């Protein structure tokens, strides 16, 4: 049958014990999906020395991923966008196999708690159904202040895949480019602006 | 007909013109191939701030590639593996696609030039035929030392990819790698031992 993630009940890789007591309520509140056989679900974390608001920035702008993201040729949006839930993206893949776009809407967009994510709706590639969702979240520790972004995602496992290795490929995707949008932001935090 | 690539001539990305005008003759020796229709070329640069033999003592460990790589899941050698050229490795791949494990032979290795090669020789995977070279060079200004790493390689274009994809995949991951590559090496100095 169905079942939920249990994301919210065990410390992500990249976060502190700490951190994720503080973190619990909103990975299960953001971060919590229903999963049926054959999909994998996963929960990564990224500490980024830099204020929350400099981060979130960056991760909101669903219009260019690439500022943060790998493997992107481009990404287009047309003429009447506005950062609005139901716009769409189209995202041109960098892979090695012959060209391909991925579609992606834009299903939360939440600039008060920091929320934001996507669902790639089409596109010939090997994350079908994949939808995912970013929160950056603030510490502070005597004086010393910083930020933790958790990214979760579900996506469908393809036949003749293991799930083990859609969910390798996936994990090692997602952590490359938080580790992107933490070099990104600290340094645009290092040069204020 | 066959033609050889122009590496040598150009300055790469992530090189200075300084840097090219010292380096031009070890491109010319060893980031040269003769190269067919249905094949692409690329060469890349990486500054490391860090000593020669500290970024060559990762370089040179065809055995553990997953030290600096991304997307590796696994790497074997077996039980009789010792550096020398001819021997091989079999790495498995991350990637979106079902197992696949790509296999190695260890073509050059220079510990006095500071040089190492491979050649993929099987697997079904997108870069066939794949060849790569690596040297390791050292510069030094007022007291200051830093080191430029060269990676370069020559692979086919699969039927049905633009040569400008396949050029566009390799150039990321190589790209990626070397990022990782200098951040191990760098705090690989950073502590000394
Ligand atoms: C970069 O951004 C995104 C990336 C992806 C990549 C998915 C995927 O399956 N990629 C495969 C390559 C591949 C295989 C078969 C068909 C097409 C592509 C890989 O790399 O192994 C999706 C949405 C995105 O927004
Ligand atoms: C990590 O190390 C290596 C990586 C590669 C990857 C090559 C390749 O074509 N990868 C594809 C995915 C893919 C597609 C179809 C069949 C198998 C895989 C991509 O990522 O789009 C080769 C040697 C290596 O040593």
């Amino acid at each position: 049958l169905s079942t939920i993630t249990t994301h919210h009940l065990t410390v992500p890789p990249g976060l502190t014990p700490e951190e994720f007591q503080e973190l619990s309520s909103s990975i299960a509140e953001f971060h919590s999906y229903r999963i049926n056989p054959g999909q994998c679900s996963s929960l990564l974390a990224q500490r980024i020395h830099a204020p929350v608001e400099t981060v979130w920035t960056v991760v909101r702008r669903f219009d260019k991923p690439q500022t943060y993201k790998h493997f992107i040729k481009s990404c287009s949006v047309g003429e009447d966008f506005r950062m609005t839930v139901g716009s769409t993206r189209d995202v041109t893949v960098i892979s090695g196999l012959p060209a391909a776009t991925s579609t992606e809407r834009l299903d939360i967009l939440d600039d008060d708690r920091h929320v934001t994510g996507f669902s790639i709706i089409g596109g010939e590639h090997r994350l079908r159904n994949y939808r995912s969702v970013t929160t950056v979240h603030g510490f502070e520790r005597d004086g010393e202040i910083w930020t933790v972004v958790l990214e979760s995602y579900v996506v469908d496992v393809p036949e003749g895949n293991t799930e083990e290795d859609t969910r390798l490929f996936a994990d090692t995707v997602v952590k490359l480019n938080l580790q992107k949008l933490a070099s990104v932001t600290e340094t645009l935090a290092r040069e204020a602006g």
